[PDB]
């Protein structure tokens, strides 16, 4: 992508790690607590450059990675965390060209990883039953690209009421309070062999969705797990895990769709 251009998102990091994000606009002045930075001074610079404020405070300038962008969007429905989005893409096998169904669009954080994984030849169909939440996702997804992707369909309705054709999606991902309520729709929509990933914060949700999947009888035995992420301090002889860590985000569940009338 080269040097910074107009319209681009830029991440600024001051001398003690606070991150600031802006959209480059000629003539605009970016304001922080360590001074102000002119957008005109950043437009044209190479990534990884250090700019100086109006008060001399030094700032590192970089293009945000998708994970940086997703974690700094406006307040709204809780975004999925990076370790979980990574495994949804990977264990959910979101392949190039896939047709993916998603429900809860929420803030669109997972949506952006799903769109990146399927690429221009694939498609993402996201349901968001709340109109207000949907506007957040729509705004966040467009803000990553500069415009609405043409391979993204956002449907403002309950997924349970979906009218899409049978077997029209290759992969499905659910992040909502009550995923068992949309399982009949998912079972109809997802093709044979298709992968379903479910993200649930509590063990009561976890048990209920795994048992609902088994009761529907058209799914492989569900696989359920959690991941814990722990940062490390690696400074001279002081090499040790960090003292604070996030204890939990949510559990993951993976299952695959059986063929019409198959058992095992
Ligand atoms: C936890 S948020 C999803 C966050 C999303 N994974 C992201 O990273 O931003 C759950 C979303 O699912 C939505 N929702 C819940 N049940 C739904 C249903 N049956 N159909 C469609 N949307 C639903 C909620 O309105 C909420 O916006």
């Amino acid at each position: 992508t080269g040097p910074f251009s107009i319209g681009e998102r830029v991440q600024l990091t001051d001398a003690k790690g606070r991150r600031y994000t802006m959209s480059l606009t000629p003539g605009a002045e970016f304001h922080t607590h360590r001074g102000s930075i002119a957008h005109d001074a950043v437009i044209g610079l190479e990534q990884g450059s250090v700019v100086k404020s109006s008060n001399g405070a030094l700032f590192l300038v970089l293009r945000p990675l998708l994970v940086d962008y997703v974690m700094s969007m406006p307040r709204g429905p809780q975004v999925i965390y990076p370790k979980d989005a990574a495994q949804i893409v990977h264990e959910g096998d979101i392949f190039p060209g896939a047709r993916v169904l998603e429900a809860g669009a929420g803030s669109g954080a997972l949506t952006l990883s799903l769109l990146r994984a399927v690429g221009p030849a694939g498609q993402v169909i996201s349901y968001e039953q709340r109109a207000d939440h949907a506007e957040h996702a729509r705004r966040n997804v467009s803000g990553c690209y500069g415009q609405p992707p043409d391979n993204w369909r956002l449907v403002v309705s309950d997924l349970a009421d979906s009218e899409l054709p049978d077997g029209s999606v290759d992969r499905a991902v659910l992040d909502m309070l009550a995923p068992w309520e949309v399982l009949d729709a998912v079972s109809r929509l997802l093709v044979a062999g298709g992968v379903l990933m479910v993200y649930v914060a509590t063990v009561t949700q976890l048990s209920r969705i795994v048992e609902a999947l088994r009761a529907k009888q058209c799914w492989t035995e569900p696989r359920a797990w959690e991941t814990l992420q722990r940062g490390w301090n690696v400074v001279g002889l002081a090499v040790r895990p960090q003292h604070s860590m996030r204890g939990h985000t949510a559990f993951l569940v993976a299952t695959r769709r059986l063929a019409p009338g198959a058992v095992a």
